[PDB]
RNA sequence: CCUUCGAAGAGUCGCUAAGUGGGUGGUCCAUCUAAAGCUAAUAGUCGAUCCUAAGAGAUGGGGAAGCUCCGUUUCAAAGGCCUGAUUUUAUGCAGGCC
């Protein structure tokens, strides 16, 4: 498995409202409905990862 | 016009208060509302210049209505220097000496 990069990796102020704005937009990404039936939910990995990368 | 409400200056008045309270007058009555405020009518070379001596005298602080006085290192945060791969949740100075 890889090794791969946090998006924000900090507890300074700066670091903290990055973390802030990240899980802010986090919410509308990565949805799990908690059903049975749910989908499986797809992204785009090429952004995520030029994020992780 | 109708209806529902309706605060009031304390080390002050007189050691130290009150809220139909209180202040001042009159031979029970009369009159005002303090302890807050505004308002017109010929020298680098000789000396000084530098240094401190007895002493004087700022700052810190204190007294006095004040012009000013006391006190000279005193219960003053009274200033200089050095080191470092750039200082470990990521590039907002850390440590030491007198």
């Amino acid at each position: 498995p890889f090794k791969l990069n946090r998006e924000v990796s900090g507890f300074g102020s700066l670091n903290r409202l990055r973390k802030i704005k990240q899980r802010e937009a986090e919410s509308r990404t990565r949805q799990f409905s908690n059903a049975a039936t749910a989908p499986v939910i797809e992204v785009d990995i090429d952004s995520l990862l030029a994020k992780l990368n």
